[PDB]
């Protein structure tokens, strides 16, 4: 077990913190204030809004899209980067 962000080690296991978005494990410092890693917390904070997603960094989508299990392999423009991610929001 290990941190999926930053890759370190747990000077306890038990006390990894898990994403409920992702479900991917973290460190305290690699996560955030409904524990969520910085991330996925930073999506929600865009409230899944088109736009604000559009503003967001490549690598920050296809990352995103990674720690969800969602293949960004046959993506040729941004927005369909965007569209992975509208449709995986959940409701
Ligand atoms: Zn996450
Ligand atoms: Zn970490």
């Amino acid at each position: 077990p290990s941190c999926k962000s930053c890759g370190a080690h747990f000077a306890n296991t038990a006390r990894k913190q898990t994403c409920l978005d992702c479900k991917k494990n973290f460190c305290m410092t690699c996560s955030s204030q409904p524990r969520l890693c910085l991330l996925c917390q930073r999506f929600r904070a865009t409230a899944f809004q088109r736009e604000e997603l559009m503003k967001m960094k490549v690598k920050d989508l296809r990352d995103y899209l990674s720690l969800h299990d969602i293949s960004t392999e046959m993506c040729r423009e941004k927005e369909e980067l965007v569209l992975l991610v509208l449709g995986q929001q959940p409701v």
